[PDB]
């Protein structure tokens, strides 16, 4: 039912780019690319949650080709354009390391794909993935917790559910439930998506909820630069509350590191009523309601 591995890395899909668009605005830190590829010409298939993976040229230091590396789908089933004939990445540059020559290092793929021009052809495989997905209940509730490029997965959730043009393509799925998104990034600029994200919790007042860490610019308690941590514990109850409905679900997605602070949040609220989160979240994860992509 859920598709996977339409292509492979032996095989993979030759997909032409249609746009490269910068989504980190002037004075935000690093780039972070909303890339949109044209799917025409092959049976890719995929399902909000799924990531593909992009198969960049070249050799690596030992002249071997490079492999693939996995990128979180950012687009709906049906494309940005609800058409069914494109999917898009949300792709951050990776840059790293201290003066030691060479000092600038650049992520292969992430450079590839960032600095990519419209009309070249991508190596795509997959889709892949079947633990970030989305229930087709549309009374469930839906916690969002991402940082930076985390947002990806959470994108293709919210437009399905708040788009026009989705709600008018999906009959089978007019969300009626209640959405929260905690995002968490460095300044407002680095926002991705700021403007649609904003425009649905206006239009969505009670079916959605966004809230921001943005850690250049807030505090927590503490004194400390804001972060999804601090956002989390700050909410901690409310969150609690919502995850004890049996039709809530949660998604994690981001670089790796968030996770701790967030189970330490969720395990000081439900020890208030007796649960042993570490327990709860065990049974959680086994009953498909606990969602985690961190790379
Ligand atoms: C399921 C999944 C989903 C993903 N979704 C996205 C997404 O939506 N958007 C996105 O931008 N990326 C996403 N990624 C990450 C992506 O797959 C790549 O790993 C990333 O783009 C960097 O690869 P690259 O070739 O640029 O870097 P490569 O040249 O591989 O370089 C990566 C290497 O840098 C080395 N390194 C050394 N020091 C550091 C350091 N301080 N910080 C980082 N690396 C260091 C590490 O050894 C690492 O193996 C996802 C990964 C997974 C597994």
């Amino acid at each position: 039912d859920v598709p996977v591995n339409l292509y492979r890395p032996n095989a993979p899909f030759i997909g032409k780019v249609i746009s490269n668009e910068p989504l980190v605005k002037e004075g935000g830190i690093g780039i972070v690319q909303h890339i949109k590829f044209d799917l025409t010409g092959g049976n890719l298939k995929y399902i909000e949650g799924q990531s593909i993976g992009i198969i960049p040229p070249g050799v690596d230091k030992n002249g071997k080709p490079e492999k693939l590396r996995l990128y979180s789908i950012a687009s709906t089933r049906h494309g940005d354009d609800v058409d069914d004939k494109t999917i898009s990445l949300c792709v951050r540059q990776l840059y790293f390391k201290h003066p030691e020559f060479p000092e600038t290092v650049y992520g292969v793929c992430s450079t590839y794909l960032t600095h990519i021009e419209p009309g070249s052809e991508v190596k795509i495989t997959g889709p892949v993935g079947k633990e970030m997905l989305l229930p087709d209940d549309p009374e469930a509730n839906v916690i969002m917790l991402a940082t930076g490029t985390g947002i990806a997965p959470m994108r293709t959730y919210l437009w399905r559910m708040f788009k026009d043009a989705e709600r008018a393509a999906n009959p089978e799925y007019q969300f009626k439930g209640f959405s929260w998104l905690v995002f968490g990034v460095p300044t407002t600029p680095n926002i991705l998506y700021k403007e649609e994200l904003e425009e649905i919790q206006q239009k969505y007042p009670d079916n959605f909820r966004l809230t921001y860490a943005i850690s250049r610019e807030q505090k927590n308690p503490q004194g400390g630069r804001m972060y999804i941590q601090d956002r989390v514990a700050e909410h901690a109850d409310e969150l609690w509350q919502l995850i004890k409905n049996q039709k809530t679900h949660t998604y994690i997605c981001g670089l790796r590191g968030m996770e701790e602070g967030i189970d330490a949040a969720l395990s000081a609220a439900a020890a208030k009523e007796g649960v042993t989160w570490s327990d709860y979240q065990k049974d959680l994860k086994k009953a498909g309601r606990w969602h985690v992509e961190t790379y």
